[PDB]
């Protein structure tokens, strides 16, 4: 049983818990053992901001009533760049490779298309993170550049990232 | 041929003049995310930003005063998580009136030297509109290479999307 819907402030405590869990599952994102470093009350503030924002959104995936994944679009408000959404997605490791990430990413893209503001979606992905690269390409993201020392892992060493975007 | 030059780290006391300068340059070009709305920060809010930059070991704001007035700024910004703590996002702007006299280069080099000495930053980066060739040139001169380009990186002229270069330097 799977529901995908937009985050509500009542999800804050459980979202913080989810993000601290996934922070310990991999080193593919900026999240590390220090976790999300946000209180449930800070996260409420965040989720309210996202919900009222015309060019930003947090969508949550629930598996039998518990959050199993999140996709985030954030965006700057200045007119130069307000049409650009920066994407972030993470799925609980035990649920990988069952299509949740594609489901969530497709919902995000649909929302972004409907927004009327967002005309570009983008992100940075570690080149070694081939699952992410493949998923993003599958949904029409292209590799737009590659950057040396785009990330630091394992207490020394530096690794490369790709930049990826999709026009909408 | 006569002038007075000071280059130094910004202090909270500079807040009002720095707000004034950033509002000035935001009206001179549409080459950066600055626009006619201006910097959108009061002198009081800038004073906070400026305390943080001075108090942070992987960030900095450097000012150039020409004849006692701010003529240019270089800004290094950075996240604090260890995944990305070594990456400084660079921003430079010079008053149009003072372009092509070497001021941009002096500031860029000072910023690079600080970044090198910090012991934390191992990469500098920015994005630059592909049409902003003065900027593309200035950065190449100081060892930045083009790592990519992004369609719709910027929106101008109420309806025109344009491309940006991703540019980077290892330090
Ligand atoms: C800024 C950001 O978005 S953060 C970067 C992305 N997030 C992360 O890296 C966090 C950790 N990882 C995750 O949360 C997940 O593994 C995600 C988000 C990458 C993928 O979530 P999932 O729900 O597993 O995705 P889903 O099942 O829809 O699809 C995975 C696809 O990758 C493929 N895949 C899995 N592992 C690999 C691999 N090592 N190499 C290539 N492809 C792979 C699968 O075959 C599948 O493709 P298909 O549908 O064509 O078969
Ligand atoms: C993220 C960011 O940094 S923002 C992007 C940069 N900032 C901006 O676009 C804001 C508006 N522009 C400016 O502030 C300035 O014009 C800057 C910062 C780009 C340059 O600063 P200046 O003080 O003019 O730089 P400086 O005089 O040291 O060097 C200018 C160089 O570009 C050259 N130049 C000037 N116009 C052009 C052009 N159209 N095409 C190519 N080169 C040019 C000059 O010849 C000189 O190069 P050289 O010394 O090798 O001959």
């Amino acid at each position: 049983e799977l529901l995908i819907r937009e985050a509500e402030p009542k999800d804050a405590a459980e979202l913080v818990a989810f993000l601290n869990r996934v922070s310990l599952e991999t080193d593919f994102t900026s999240l590390d053992g220090d976790g999300i470093l946000l209180t449930s009350e800070e996260m409420e503030i965040f989720l309210n901001k996202q919900a009222s924002s015309d060019n930003q959104i947090t969508l949550l995936a629930f598996l039998n009533g518990k959050i199993a994944g999140i996709v985030n679009i954030t965006a700057d408000q200045r007119k130069r760049v307000r049409h650009i959404g920066d994407l972030f997605i993470v799925i609980g490791k035990r649920y990988w490779n069952n299509g949740l990430g594609s489901l969530l990413l497709e919902e995000a893209i649909e929302w972004a298309q409907a927004s009327g503001i967002l005309r570009r979606l983008q992100l940075t992905v570690q080149t070694r993170n081939q699952a992410a690269v493949h998923l993003y390409q599958k949904h029409g993201f292209v590799i737009e550049g590659s950057q040396e020392r785009g990330a630091y892992i394992e207490e020394g060493k530096f690794i490369d990232v790709y930049l990826m975007g999709k026009l909408i």
